[PDB]
């Protein structure tokens, strides 16, 4: 992991958000688009309130937030995490609603659009920067991912990781650990959000030049299955040729609803 912790030195978040979050990719008004079936996946499983508790923890956040938008509703106590201090900055611009944080509202009114509770985008956008209390360092690496004084409260009820274990890990074998070190964040009967990429091997965020581990679906759930949870879903989005673009090698994306047993 000496590489992959040395590659992130160069991560840019304002060119990663440009990348996967702005048009083509970042356009939601396409139902076929990537970003509708993520938030769809994220509704529809909330939707069931079969997902429920007081503390969740975000793994992996980066400079993004959309991942907790249906979330954000049903956990009072929201702690989101990342490794570099940059995304935690770019994060805190946006949650404390500082200049030049990134525009949401396109994912934030989508995401009130699928929940279909009538709500305005404002009145949720303002529920997620409420029930997010602290923006941590974390490294799925350690054995004790948040360290140890962590003011995150442990265990969580559950846990949300978007596009992070894969794109951090060198190998099957450091992503199936990666996933371990995380799994004992949450107590058991928990519940696990993952998104992540499929048959990806690298991507560019400004001047780094991340390198990423190929997974599959069918190695997904196995390493689920291998880590103590029971898939409650499992959902694969093939990448469709106009969102390919020169950012990366995404060949698709990932949904993995998992509780743990
Ligand atoms: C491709 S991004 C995902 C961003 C966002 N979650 C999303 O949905 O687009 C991977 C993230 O993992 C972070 N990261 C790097 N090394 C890490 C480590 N050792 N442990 C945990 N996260 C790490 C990076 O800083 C980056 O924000
Ligand atoms: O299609 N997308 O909306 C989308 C969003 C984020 C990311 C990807 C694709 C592929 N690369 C990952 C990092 O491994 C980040
Ligand atoms: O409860 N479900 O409706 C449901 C639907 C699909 C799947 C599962 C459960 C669990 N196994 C995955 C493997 O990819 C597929």
């Amino acid at each position: 992991q000496a590489a992959v912790a040395s590659a992130y030195q160069r991560f840019e978040p304002r060119a990663y958000l440009r990348n996967n979050y702005a048009p083509p990719r970042g356009d939601l008004c396409n139902p076929n688009g990537v970003g509708p079936w993520k938030l769809r996946c994220l509704a529809q499983t909330f939707a069931t309130g079969e997902v429920s508790g007081r503390t969740l923890i975000d793994i992996g956040s980066g400079p993004t937030v959309y991942q907790l938008l249906s979330a954000c509703s049903h956990f009072e106590d929201i702690t989101m995490t990342d490794f570099l201090e940059v995304n935690r900055q770019e994060l805190g611009r946006w949650l404390q609603e500082e200049p030049g944080a990134f525009n949401w509202s396109m994912y934030s009114q989508h995401a009130c659009l699928i929940e279909g509770k009538g709500e305005c985008w404002q009145d949720k956008e303002r529920q997620l920067r409420a029930r997010v209390k602290r923006v941590l360092p974390i490294d799925v690496h350690q054995p004790q991912p948040l360290g140890a004084g962590s003011p995150a409260p442990l265990p969580a009820d559950a846990l949300v990781s978007a596009f992070c274990l894969e794109a951090v890990s060198p190998d099957l074998a450091s992503f199936q650990r990666a996933l371990d070190h995380i799994t004992t964040l949450l107590r058991p009967g928990g519940h696990l959000l993952l998104i992540g990429a499929l048959e990806e091997s690298w991507y560019l965020a400004g001047e780094a030049r991340l390198t990423v581990v190929p997974v599959s679906e069918e190695e997904v759930r196995e390493a689920l299955v291998r880590s103590g949870y029971k898939v409650r879903d499992l959902r694969t989005y093939i990448m469709p040729a106009h969102l390919q673009t020169g950012v990366d090698d995404v060949k698709g994306v990932f949904f993995a609803w998992a509780q743990k047993v």
